[PDB]
């Protein structure tokens, strides 16, 4: 079995997960099963006690538990799953390691760095290997990578590691795929490669030999760099790869077959590929782009948020919209709003940039609120919520904001002011959303809704049932723990805000519709992570056909794509 | 506080314990507080999971637990105790980031090496020296150590953030003192230092400076070895100190009076002294030295162990027989004979060590016989103890050892060859000792008899009742979890094998003794621990005096030590 | 063509030249030309400007200038010659580089240390590799050592430039053979293998993978030894090879064929060999030790020196003994008197050691002083002199030396206290010892006689002629400048004093006699560079022959070794 390790370099976080990606859906279509390892140097948990939305996401996509959200890039271009014993972290190592020693397994003896770690990693790789997705046989190659950039305390058992199991193995069975980045500042002009000879030098003082140089740039560089990479590196010419900051996400397989490095790898590792046209399918990545940069129509897209700018709490959001606007032809048009900048207060300090964020929302044709942080921001979205409801404007929430839209209608339609939610103020004469966590069999305590979830419809004619199929049983992720008190749901049944997403015992509510709007659908789950290129998710095809007026022509002609 | 740094060297195992140990005893003399913090770098246990008799013994002096064996040096040469929170090893702390992760304690975020794991460390620091020992205020200097050598993984950390303590503090309220080795072997003459400037540049590649130079050798260098490592360290003159090969370990606090040290410490920490002599007491240190290389008898003492010579599963036996050695005038004379080579099975083949472990053994005229390892060597200790009975040959058990006396009792004295102990092989007709576990308040399933256990005894005239001065209820540490059955005990009652050593509950024995043998005690504690050169332990001094017919004389008098 | 490459480790200066000279005269009996080249990391000139009689010897042996001491190793053992081009140093390549960028070769930019540096060390191992000795065609396999430790600033650009060399040829045209040590204190016992573990990791640090793995110890090993350097090392089982302090030199290739790794250089490099018995010759290096650990007449040899015991400054001297005693079946046994301990000064001072040193030097029966430093001990000699030649003693003087005994016999003989040589004290009326430089084509100002020297014969019947089978025409190294002046030579026509020993001009004096003494020869130039264990110095064999009364009858059999 091949493996292919890909390290660090000198920053983490300018892409690092579409480029590993693109050397695992480039033989998936020839044949070859391609695994996916992650491996995480922080000693916290990547997901399990992160921060909520902060400096990232709880990436569930087909898991029991969570995992890092560095996993999206290769699940969204290839077609495989993966599950919890993938992605391994240093703090998960260190819970077996103390059950080993209370009960017995290292003779007795004390236990070290070598050889007591680094063959405990080598085996967590053969129980992957041997366990592949459901549907296949065994896997031929593995991607593995590792999170942060080199040089430091948490990368130094890892490399120690992966550099003794290549030398169990046959000297064709390991490749490495070594990661840089040349910067080139504004004020200077010559391209001054320094930084990137350090990163190359660090990696070669511990016994491994980069094979695939990448090195990451702006703009494409001439011939005369490259000669110098051949000498510092003390590499091959052939094997130097100009990357530079492309237009999108799908572009790296485009990139790596006009330098010709698709046939390195194959007298690498001495493996046969039985490809049609030209190794991998021109028929699916070169027909892609040919729906996107060519005739727009410039859609509007304005949404509320955090940040005044694009992060990393808000990866998984920009990703599903470029895959739903290909569809219809529609240009990524998206500007980030902040929610602190919606209420009174702003108003009264700096009314400079307090109306500026109001003549972004009149003037677009979808309102997409994800979730807030705590209750920083939780009077900002109230009053954008009322702005879509009144102006016949698409609105659709993923999680946590709906908890602040069924307060403003039990305020402006009904007239509950005092109604409030327990997680902001519990002290309240009118709790409409409440605490109900779940027992299941064997957890104690209060746990939360994750996992393998089934929701179950209720009513019939739903403009949210007919993108499915019209089914009867669908599966999502959830995170979510508040959910609705069923004793105040009795007033909404006269009013048009109808429940048409239950669950199994029919006591939470996740989908609710309004009546009379011609689109307003709200939900808990996130339909983000259910989407890929070959199928776009149902719910986000909705709000680019309301944002047009082009969504009562996809239900008349039997919805070719559902 | 003042806090006294003792980083590693070029070997770990050459006796760095008994040389931070010395600044230790110089300064509490004089009216000041020492406390000391043991460092682990390991990942496994120090002696929680660690093997029993192998690489280590299971160190427990007045603790609820066990720490590391390199704690017994701090706490000999000096007066105070110390607890399970002196000793930090690496699996200890990733136990509490884990709770504190789970619980939300780092704001939600994810944590690192810097500054997230340097400055746990440092609480650590300020948690001991506000507990002190229990009989004082609140100590002035500490004795910060650490195990392992230099440049290794499981150091870094622990180097980093001791780095920034420092900083927080003024600059003479820390220290370093670093430790190296010079070797020079025997086929070159010359003193070639070369090790030893690798150690000091390693350490000054983090951010520490060396402040007491401590170089390890084996005979007095001259004055150009001291010149020329002045240059390369980048030090002072009187920084370098020269230690060789002492020929005990009480002997260190006197080789750096001469060299002129002591006052350095008082300069560099700007403190107050009250001396009366000349810095520390010198009428101690001194006066103990002119009674062991003085008058000496020559007593031979021969023990069997598991092992020929010396290594470290024996390091708390032969410092407690030169603590009892010198009171009566006696030098040290102790040869290691193996278990493993006195059975019926090394005879058939290398006779040749055979008879050479039973020739020094009945010349000398005392059997101390400590504990084996599992199953291996139990055969070889029946043959030795059957003969100490009948020679009237003094015999003292440590530990373990109690159980192949017992049945050799059963099987010469008695008649039960097949009387066996449940641990070698359970299936026997005649369990004479089996597994008698304790089930304490709170903890489940079979604990370990290990911690603050108290002792009471049963008979009146005793010879080792009148060694502590016939109390009436003593304390001592145990390890053992095997005990004997209380149902076969009633046929020993018509013999001559007493039970003069029961429990609280009067269904465990460990203190028995034997009618008409001079001196013959098996007991199952360790009296090592509780010993020191002030006072040394009363059972070790009944097995010296019994070895030159000086016992009968020492109870008359009143016992002037007890 | 092969490359062996033999690095440093953890001390420089145990024996590391006769581990790499090994493997050259293990396979130049099978065929293969060897050939050495020698790396000096120091800035300043290994033999040029160094001390004359300190810290080392100026090695000429064959060559037109001086080369290191260290490559005495590979020429005694073999049979073939080197030349300046062989030992490189750190300042001949800084000349070099001033000179190229003066006229124009790196096209007028600036030069750094890579690609600029690594690739000038490899353009001189091809000098070397295609001008081979005098009587071959072109070498197969060479073998290349450095000096120093592992990790210092003067060794880092030669392990980058070596890195790059490999991988210009095939994986099979180079090796690797570093060499560590493996310290053992007499306070532990236990082999504590740790600063081994660091040597090995700063060496896998830059690109290079240890193949030999060479161990430096005391005693041999047990098993478990090697076992924790497969795992700690990451290398193989059978690499790892146990070396201790053998009892002389020539027990080297004996050592390494027991344990089986003679083989593993065939298979590592694919080529050719045809042996006869056991892979290198068995009738020269068995036999050789059958003639020196057998029957021994103890011959007593106490030689006067500058320091009290052996070092470095005398290194040449002890291995030329060796090859000399075994032929006539003697013991080696030597004892350093220091010239200093020898004057009027030490007796007013220490007389101690004063009487010593004179107690062993009249009990034997030979004197072979050398040269002194200076004026440091010049008059300790002349009181040693001068009692050799009244008490029928034998003495021989390599060089220097014979400045000292011809102001002697002008004292006692003649009766000239005023005469002394110019360099000491050059106000002087009797100018006996002047400085006689020597003007070749091309050279200015006072040069130093060193180099390709011829010497010509004077007498006819003389016992250093004879010695060598009667020539007419020999040539030997020289070193010295000072020469004697032909205008008080007149004056030793008449007395004992004959001269047998001239220059070409007939103007120097090297090799005198003295009539009616048994044996006094001096000389000035060094015969223990021109010497072999298959052939020994002739000078030599007349000085031990001498000790034992066994002269006479080796002249008259027609000298069977001349």
């Amino acid at each position: 079995m091949k493996y292919i390790l890909v390290t660090g370099g000198v920053i983490s976080g300018v892409g690092k997960g579409v480029i590993a990606s693109s050397f695992g859906t480039l033989l998936k279509s020839c044949g070859l099963d391609v695994t996916s390892i992650k491996i995480d140097p922080y000693i916290n948990i990547d997901a399990g006690t992160f921060s909520p939305y902060e400096h990232g996401e709880v990436y569930v996509l087909d898991d029991g538990a969570e995992v890092d959200l560095d996993l999206g890039n290769y699940e969204r271009f290839l077609d495989v799953t993966l599950h919890r014993d993938n992605n391994i972290t240093t703090g998960k190592i260190y819970k077996l390691v103390i059950e080993k020693e209370r009960t017995g397994e290292y003779l007795g003896k004390t236990v070290q760095v070598v050889p007591h770690i680094t063959d405990a990693i080598q085996e967590w790789v053969e129980r992957v290997a041997q366990t592949p997705v459901q549907g296949s046989s065994k896997p031929q190659v593995c991607i593995v990578e590792l999170g942060g950039t080199i040089g430091d305390i948490e990368g130094m058992p890892f490399v120690e590691a992966f550099r003794q199991f290549q030398f169990r193995v046959k000297r064709e069975n390991f490749c490495l795929a070594h990661v840089s980045l040349v910067p080139l500042p504004k004020a200077t002009g010559e391209p001054k490669t320094k930084p990137t000879q350090s990163s190359v030098r660090e990696l070669r003082g511990c016994g491994l030999s980069p094979d695939l140089i990448v090195c990451r740039s702006e703009k494409p560089i001439g011939l005369e760099v490259k000669e110098k990479i051949s000498n510092f590196c003390h590499v091959g010419p052939d094997q130097v790869i100009c990357i530079h900051d492309l237009n999108s996400i799908y572009h790296v397989p485009l990139l790596m077959e006009q330098n010709g490095v698709i046939e390195y790898l194959n007298e690498r590792l001495q493996l046969n590929i039985d490809m049609s046209k030209r190794t991998k399918c021109l028929q699916q990545w070169r027909d892609l782009a040919r729906r996107t940069e060519t005739v727009r129509r410039e859609v509007c897209i304005a949404v509320v948020g955090k940040y005044t700018k694009f992060t990393d709490s808000y990866a998984s959001v920009v990703k599903a919209l470029q895959h739903a606007a290909l569809a219809v032809n529609r240009k990524l048009e998206l500007v980030f709003i902040e929610s602190c900048l919606l209420e009174e207060e702003t108003l009264h300090s700096e009314p400079s940039k307090y109306h500026k964020e109001w003549q972004k929302l009149c003037d677009s044709h979808g309102i997409l609120v994800p979730g807030g942080f705590g209750s920083r921001g939780m009077e900002g979205k109230i009053r954008a919520c009322q702005w879509a409801r009144e102006n016949q404007k698409p609105l659709l929430g993923i999680c946590l904001g709906l908890q602040a839209a069924v307060i403003e209608f039990a305020r402006n339609k009904l007239g509950l002011k005092d109604a409030n939610t327990t997680e902001i103020d519990p002290n309240t004469a009118n709790a409409l959303v409440i605490d109900m966590p779940e027992h299941h069999t064997g957890q104690l305590g209060g746990t939360m809704r994750l996992g393998k979830r089934i929701t179950v419809f209720s009513d019939g004619p739903s403009v949210i049932r007919q993108l499915y199929g019209n089914p009867k049983s669908v599966q999502e992720r959830h995170r979510h723990r508040y959910e609705v008190n069923p004793k105040y749901v009795h007033l909404l049944e006269e009013q048009g805000m109808r429940f048409v997403g239950t669950d199994v015992d029919k006591t939470r509510m996740e989908i609710i519709e309004l009546s009379g709007h011609p689109y307003f659908v709200a939900t808990q789950y996130h339909p983000e992570y259910l989407s890929r290129p070959l199928k776009p998710s149902p719910p986000f095809l909705g709000l680019i056909l309301a944002s047009v007026d082009r969504l009562n022509q996809y239900i008349q002609r039997g919805c070719r794509l559902s």
